[PDB]
């Protein structure tokens, strides 16, 4: 809508969080009020965290890029975690943290960069430089409640904060040996976390969770259902009437129901096994007094939400293909649709991957610092096709050759491309494989 | 419609904007008036946005184009999100900053050029060279509340004005180390502001949402479902009604209600398992009132509604297959509506995007300052058909050699365009890999 | 739904676990009130759990892989049941031990790495570390009745304390002749068991189900077919009304019941050979009371919910192609659904088999312990393609030869690629075809 210029109040960044409890519970199915309702939270989240890969960190440093490698073999599948609690939540926190320990299962790896994970919860406020933004300190607070290793219970809330000059802990209860209480110094200057926003908007302090924009259709869902439901139990099954002459009699001779008032009041069920035959008198009567349809209108409605709902994620539609089995004749047709979606959605966490790189980078010199990200194919390119091009543009090549000797260089890399592409395995997420057989050919040579 | 000549008004630039915080809430589906009738909105800009790229810096210098690939490295995430900014608020305005300061987190990159985003509410209004309508001043007004590193509360009223000169900022509130009250001097006589107008008009001052050309439908069909929601709700299940000979007797002996009129009071409920059967006198009757549809013919009007609504948006019917599954057929047949309809929309936010180089450029001498934009493909070509036309003219050339050497420069262009496209990777915004794979290339030799 | 900053509880980790022997009965249909609605329950799960395959352990040295592929060869049928047990309880333990016992069905395998189960009823609780929240000691809890050799019966309440350094086991009972009561050393320092954690949160101690996002709608669906059953056998068939002038008399001479009363006490039931004839006065009447519809609206409701449970475990609509006939048209159109759902799962519990790989390794001086895992095919990719991909490629080289020699490693990059995917069988689970193929091709030499 419009309005005049001078009748708009003052900009104030928005802090208000996600409901973290409500977002896991929907996910999950479990709140009572979205039940029914809650049933398409599952694969909405599921397909988009699923079609959007891991980051593939590409760096011309060939030793920032072996560090790299390793740590995405190390922690592909909580990168993947980390995209879908950042669709689902619409907020999570990641922290890297150095360990130096020494313990027999892993001999050879002295100093390991531990992929950790910070519950949203747990991050009670970000203090913000407000010129920049940029997060400057964090407020994490924890009730650990954890078993001696005898039979002793052991209660303990944590409250710690951290900042880029040095990390402050305190805990409140029970001791623990891990954390040594007080300040301890920032090995590094900057802080060690990461926040992964979802749906990062510019007057919002936090992301948001793609439940939210669903979530009022997923309660008239659920409340559509329900009363649908209860209507069905209440008036599916026909209610057979009887227009007796005299009710007691019938009753106190065909089903023993001597007081019926009592039979009522205590609740008793007739019992009848269903192959029954009715001799009645000539005035009395025997229908079924039954509904066209209990449900009435309510399928429509449920179509109506259900539409708006995939229009909402803006999910391709093969994923709810059961509602509209039209659309399972062609997914490879709607794959472009998926692709779209993915490139909207890669863009909001490349910047926080790159930070991600950066900081791991620098966690253990190298003439490069900034890492670009690579990506998985949303709908894969045919070997076959990649190998044609190459083939064609070659034979192409070694023909007038006046152009220049930028041949080559093209050509090399277009064969780096499709070394890439035909290393990487589609239905496998990430490029662990990539790094395994450059080893492995390292190592045969 | 027509009118005479002598009868119309003087012309008047309007300055009303868009109403912000409704647009925000419509995309997010917040807003109560809107919440089943603005289900279309993150479908439209979403599938807009995600096709529409972001632009691809071109320029003949060589500095030049490293400069501007570096920073479309940094910052391509951030021009996706100016895109759906303008085309969600109408207007996202951008401020580039140059920071010189030293943290370890960036160790080699010592300055930065800030990709700062502001919210069009901060700015409360942009002073116009009378002349020329170019921009001399923003009027830039701010609410910061924030916490301290500590615990103190911080609340902070920033106004600034910047102007092509200097910078001005005053803070009615508590102290904020980063900001030096006062004027500042401008190290460029220029404003470093860029305004991002969404569907620009001559006769308006700022840009204008895609949202509002919808906005009336999505209200109609808020209130049509909403109202088919309600009624259904009411009418949908069937309503039990007995003709009973005397009600209160009936109430007593089944439901034990021993004084109805206060059970109406009270809202009590009687209880039905759902398998039920009747015993009644001769007199008495039982059936059930039912509605043939509650719903009437909302439906119908909610198809109508949808039409508008997809038409005023021109959306390509695939986006909204749910609604018409025959769309999914063939996306391919469909694709160059989108293609048109991005070729309308790239072109209003490209001259920006060419103000923003030439301003990057000028704020880090060159031959040249005028950048020229590419742009991604919406639907691919294939890599096997370019490499056809590639090889089809080469076997062509060399043959009926009077043509001249212009057939060199000719190949060398179409080779040069060749490996533009596929460099590029189609599902990955922007041309990072491009860059990424040139540096690799420079770096292995 | 959004909540202001200032108003949210404090993080603590839930322990709650999987109702184990509840998930075992529904997905053996053995609960009384999921009979008919946990149908789905198998499927699910079965087709989830097979499509993805068993881990490919892959490392650089040769003498990890030999033991790796060895190991594979022993417990590939346990770890697709591991994969199943994760699954259907939402965590399954699994624990290693080295036996070193002789026995003659064993001549030349002295030593063995016994794969060993642990219910998750068995144990009791797990031990965290507050600051990794690593596991440092289990509670394993286990009633073990037997029987003597001979006769006697023999019950033993044995529970025991594993740790890095230490087991600890106490028996409360008869004696077990394995079992050494009291704390024994851990000849390596560290806990010999893993958790294979299925849908794994930050916010959770143990894994979660799959079932348990369906359930209540597997309760609903139970429920709607258990009432219309009931009521279809109470009212489906019709129910023949004689509106006679004399019930008894008539009673009388046709069926010969005498006293109709106790006829009625005793459950007594009239036979009739189907083949009847009315013979009736002129103001007696007969009449079927039928129902048009005893179910009413079930299988609408039975649809929706349907649709809802398959939404749910976003489950690829193949698997349930009789409510759906059409999507069996194209099973390998849907395929990419279903590469993206085994994406999303492998990776769960990918890192766990990393760790299990790390183990075994350790339990058996090798200069790498991290092992990278590839996995089976969803959809198999067809080997003529690959040799065309092979054959186009090697075509493509030996011609531009300024590329240089790096071409040679790709090439047997590239072979080494399709002899993997041509030696590993598609249809068979794992990979210990190939380790037999070379072993067989190792012994003719």
């Amino acid at each position: 809508m419009r309005m005049s210029s001078g009748n708009i109040g003052v900009y104030k960044l928005d802090d208000s969080r996600v409901d973290y409890e409500l977002a896991r519970e929907l996910y999950q199915n479990k709140n009572a009020n979205y039940k029914l309702g809650s049933s398409f939270v599952r694969p909405i989240v599921n397909s988009t965290t699923g079609f959007m890969g891991v980051p593939h960190f590409q760096i011309e440093d060939e030793e920032a890029q072996y560090i790299l490698d390793e740590f995405v073999l190390d922690n592909t599948s909580k990168m993947l975690k980390t995209h879908t609690d950042s669709l689902k939540q619409g907020d999570c926190y990641i922290w890297i943290t150095r360990e130096e320990r020494e313990n027999p299962l892993y001999p050879d790896k002295k100093v390991r960069l531990i992929y950790n994970f910070i519950s949203p919860e747990e991050v009670k406020e970000i203090i913000l430089d407000p010129t920049t933004k940029e997060p400057i300190a964090y407020i994490l607070e924890s009730q650990n409640e954890w078993t001696d290793l005898g039979e002793n219970k052991r209660k303990a809330k944590v409250k710690q904060i951290i900042t880029a000059e040095s990390r402050f802990v305190e805990v409140e209860g029970d001791k623990i040996e891990g954390l040594e209480e007080g300040e301890t110094p920032n090995v590094w200057g900057f802080i060690p976390i990461i926040h992964f926003k979802n749906e990062a908007d510019e007057t919002l302090k936090y992301g948001q969770s793609d439940i939210e924009p669903i979530e009022p259709l997923l309660k008239a869902y659920h409340d559509v259902m329900l009363h649908a439901l209860k209507g069905s139990k209440m008036h599916s099954t026909p209610k057979l009437k009887l227009k007796l002459t005299d009710v007691a009699s019938f009753l106190a001779h065909n089903f023993g129901v001597e007081d019926p008032v009592k039979f009522a009041k205590e609740g008793g069920k007739i019992n009848l096994d269903g192959h029954e035959i009715l001799f009645l008198n000539k005035d009395e009567e025997a229908e079924f007094v039954e509904v066209k349809s209990a449900i009435g209108d309510a399928k429509e409605l449920l179509k109506l939400l259900f539409y708006c709902i995939v229009d909402v994620s803006e999910t391709p539609e093969f994923i709810f293909g059961v509602h509209t089995p039209s659309a399972l004749a062609s997914v490879k047709e709607q794959m472009p649709i998926m692709v779209n979606k993915i490139r909207r959605k890669r863009e909001q966490f490349t910047n926080s991957w790159q930070l991600l790189a950066r900081m791991v980078l620098i966690m253990s010199k190298y003439s490069s610092y900034d890492v670009t990200i690579g990506w998985d194919e949303v709908n894969p390119r045919d070997d076959k096709e990649l190998a044609e091009t190459l083939e064609k543009v070659c034979c192409a090549l070694d023909k007038a050759l006046e152009g220049g000797f930028i041949s080559e260089e093209s050509t090399v890399n277009f064969l780096a491309q499709y070394i890439d592409t035909m290393s990487n395995y589609i239905s496998d997420d990430p490029e662990r494989e990539g790094e395994r057989e450059k080893i492995i050919k390292t190592k045969m040579l």
